[PDB]
RNA sequence: AGUACGAGAGGACCGGGAUGGACGCACCGCUGGUGUACCAGUUGUUCUGCCAAGGGCAUCGCUGGGUAGCUAUGUGCGGAC
């Protein structure tokens, strides 16, 4: 256990918990941004692969 | 006093003790400088009739030292409480 500033170690501890409950909520957003993108990609790559 | 402070690295305020730089005031007793009526060596010519020993001139002829005085680059002291 840190250190010369013996709260603030703490302190950051916790507010590293609320940049991860944020990210909890980001990175499950970008998630699904992401399999959309590559559910529309790889129609892309299926409609250019030939047709009419 | 590696004390306070500081996670570490680092690092005191205050208070004591030495040693310096620059400047200044004195003075030679040391270290040196100079010291043209001090001592010695030595070259050329002239003179004291000659040898020897000396004198004159050649930057004090030149060279090696040097008393007193004057000196700093030398020494003592000051800006302390």
């Amino acid at each position: 256990n840190p250190n010369k500033t013996p709260s603030e170690n703490a302190q950051a501890y916790f507010t590293k918990y609320q940049k991860a409950k944020n990210s909890v909520a980001v990175v499950e957003e970008q998630i699904r941004l992401a399999q959309e993108e590559i559910e529309y990609f790889d129609q892309l790559i299926q409609q250019l692969s030939s047709a009419s």
